[PDB]
């Protein structure tokens, strides 16, 4: 693991910036919008955002970064192979403003375009969630391992309604939770972050998680971490997962996985490396 | 206050049969069936409940009970005049069998079929929710305020998928809920549990809270922390709280209770006070 001294700075920067959110969930909340009346944001997002990328170009001022508030303000999400930090800064930015207690900072580290290392901190739990390529899964200091369910019918699902409110999209993500909820499923939960649900998934408390429309630096911290728990990644199709193609399905194994594949009809997104 | 000892004695049975839990959720089950193969339940349930309802008897020999596992036993749900601890072992026994995180134990106590105090112990997170008719809610201590969002565009929803799988059933719930996040409203979540989802309404955390399929037992404990917490219960209808009518708004305030009964479809169910 020669990537363990930026994984440790990542760990100190994670935990900062969660510090910093802790700090704002509890004081008054000034919302503003991004590409709709349901995508939201604040200056904290901004502020943990550029803390972030300020203090890794310091330490290691070679590096590339992928950062979701960076996007919003023109900078682009091509992955090269050079080594990038790819940032969510609040991961649940409407429950942020809610102060629904699930909020996280979601740092993935990729070089030759594959991840490395991911760090997830859920800051109103405190729950620090890592991996590192080869080396396992952790939640402060309790190593994770996905569960061990095959059987779809007594899966728990994790998934969320997404940030569309066109009729068609609605009508297509409310017909896919259908049709896995009357396969049947156990149940079906939404705690807001695509990151946190990937790690409810790592560590076997839900046996698969599923979403289209989620982007890159939502789930580059926290595929690791599913994968490093004994889990697999695959896209919604059951081909490859692949980081900007918007869809991800994060389960415990591939039985599950694919059997969910089979119940989602795919909708038409925009990839995060594409105009 | 001639039932502050009562409470008193509530909140230390909901501490221990909370840590009963706790340490149950981390061990080998045994998952069984009730009405179908979603509807489940484990040892555990049984001997919380059996605790319990036992160690009040010892200490109010006059008093009844409504407990949720003792009415699959035979035991009637019919709510008098006489005092009544409604009582659910374990609220989110799906949960429970997967390990997801939110699990509860909830007391509610009526007294001329009027809730009291009522104690929710959200296990996993060392949650104690307690609120006494007249002297507010707390968690842990520190006192509760609802939200003071009145813009139903800018409110946070709990919900819950149901446990029935009956298609015409999950057609309407998930038209319900595609109405309300079509206002739009800005998400909706679901941990898992009626009480800890009417609980994080009364942090502020979540805006409202809807479900119908509930029991008596579901919403005892923490309709009367809402309530103290500076909230509203109202009927589906927007009539109303009944609370043997399956059927609650749990909300921050009466204008978004009201909006979001205008949208719901009533499903049809059997009362706890019919056969
Ligand atoms: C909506 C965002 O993240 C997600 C993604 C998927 C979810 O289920 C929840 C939150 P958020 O702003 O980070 O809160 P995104 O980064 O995609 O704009
Ligand atoms: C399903 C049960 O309680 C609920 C009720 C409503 C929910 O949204 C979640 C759990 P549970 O067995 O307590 O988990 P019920 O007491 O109704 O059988
Ligand atoms: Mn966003
Ligand atoms: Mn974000
Ligand atoms: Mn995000
Ligand atoms: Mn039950
Ligand atoms: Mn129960
Ligand atoms: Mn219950
Ligand atoms: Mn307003």
């Amino acid at each position: 693991d020669p990537w363990q001294e930026c994984m440790d700075y990542a760990v100190t920067l994670a935990r900062q910036a969660g510090e910093v959110v802790c700090e704002a969930i509890k004081n008054e909340m000034n919302v503003m919008l991004k590409s709709s009346p349901v995508d939201l944001v604040t200056a904290t997002d901004q502020k943990v955002e550029k803390m972030l990328i300020s203090s890794i170009k310091e330490k290691y001022p070679s590096h590339s970064f992928i950062g979701e508030e960076s996007v919003a303000a023109g900078e682009k999400s091509i992955l090269t192979d050079n080594p990038t930090w790819i940032i969510d800064p609040i991961d649940g930015t409407t429950n942020f403003v809610h102060r629904f207690p699930f909020v996280a900072v979601s740092i993935g580290f990729a070089v030759n375009k594959k991840i490395e290392f991911g760090v997830v901190y859920s800051c109103v739990e405190g729950k620090m969630y890592t991996a590192r390529k080869g080396k396992g899964a952790f939640c402060n200091g309790q190593k994770l391992q996905v569960s061990q369910q095959e059987d779809i019918t007594k899966s728990l699902l994790v998934t969320e309604l997404g940030s569309s409110r066109t009729p068609e999209t609605v009508r297509m993500v409310l017909s896919n939770m259908e049709k896995l909820f009357c396969i049947p499923v156990h149940g079906i939960r939404s705690v807001g972050t695509a990151a946190v649900n990937m790690c409810l998934v790592a560590t076997g408390g839900a046996d698969a998680y599923y979403e289209m429309g989620i982007h890159c630096w939502d789930v580059a911290g926290a595929g690791i971490i599913v994968t490093e728990a004994g889990g697999v990644l695959m896209d919604v199709t059951g081909g490859p997962f692949d980081l900007m193609s918007r869809r991800v399905i994060a389960a415990n194994n591939r039985i599950l996985a694919e059997r969910i594949a089979k119940e989602i009809q795919v909708i038409p997104l925009q990839r995060d490396d594409e105009d």
